[PDB]
């Protein structure tokens, strides 16, 4: 609708004349959350954390919201969310952790651990080699290399705000963002599409593994039969986001390309 909530929500963090909201709109938004909320107002006196939390906050936001990559969200974006109704149980719930989707303290928390770990130089940057060692090695550095190309966002180096959307993406294969975010990292080409040689190119690195461990790995050939049948694309040769959503499978896909524990697991 025209005038709806999301239309009204828009024009009150907007820039004037402007129909959509970039990350930076939100920060406003965030310290007045952070300022009111009881679960949030120590963060007053620990500001390195006041920071890392409404950044960690505003990445969540857009990873859910943000449905188009555009950085920039719509009404439309905010009408299929449920962001608005989390600011209104936002209003009511004084434990901000019972409120798990966007604002979450205890979820920051964990976010901002996992990053701590990987920092190894702490200098607010994670490196390839050090995210490749994420989880005891658990995703491919053919896998990792494409999360450094640029397909999800050179200086080689992850931001804080770009390890939330690894992280989450890493830990949860199941909501639509993230299934969309390996489907650009395995989009090697970036036609749209996951032909079989972008499949393979995945798959042989598993298998130089499988090999170096003293595992004789399945055929290629065998391999892409199962995930054919796992997937049931339209076009075998050429797989593309919807059909890897519509199969509602595309974890198991996901980890048999670059997750070999998680794939040995199954
Ligand atoms: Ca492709």
């Amino acid at each position: 609708n025209h005038h709806d909530d999301a239309s009204k929500f828009i024009c009150l963090l907007a820039k004037p004349n402007c129909s959509s909201l970039e990350q930076e709109d939100f920060i406003p938004l965030l310290q007045d959350v952070v300022d009111t909320h009881p679960g949030l107002t120590f963060l007053k006196d620990a500001p390195e954390f006041h920071s890392r939390y409404i950044t960690t906050v505003i990445q969540r936001i857009f990873y859910t919201v943000n449905r188009s990559w555009s950085g920039k969200i719509t009404s439309t974006e905010i009408r299929k969310s449920n962001f608005l109704q989390t600011l209104a149980l936002l209003e009511e719930e004084e434990d901000i952790n019972q409120i798990t989707d966007y604002f979450s303290y205890e979820h920051f928390y964990v976010i901002y651990c996992k990053f701590w770990e990987l920092d190894t130089d702490h200098d607010l940057y994670i490196s390839q080699a050090d995210l490749s060692r994420y989880n005891d090695q658990a995703s491919s550095s053919r896998i990792i290399e494409r999360i450094f190309s640029g397909a999800v966002t050179k200086e080689g180096r992850m931001s804080y705000a770009d390890f939330v959307w690894f992280l989450i993406s890493e830990e949860d294969k199941r909501n639509p963002t993230s299934i969309e975010y390996w489907f650009r990292c395995m989009d090697v080409d970036g036609d749209g599409v996951l032909s079989m040689y972008e499949l393979e190119y995945f798959y042989e690195e598993q298998c130089e593994r499988m090999e170096a461990m003293g595992i004789e790995p399945l055929p290629f050939h065998d391999l892409l039969c199962q995930m054919l049948d796992l997937v049931k694309p339209a076009v075998d040769g050429k797989i593309t986001l919807r059909d890897l959503k519509r199969c509602r499978m595309a974890h198991i896909f996901y980890d048999t390309f670059f997750n070999l524990e998680k794939y040995l697991d199954h």
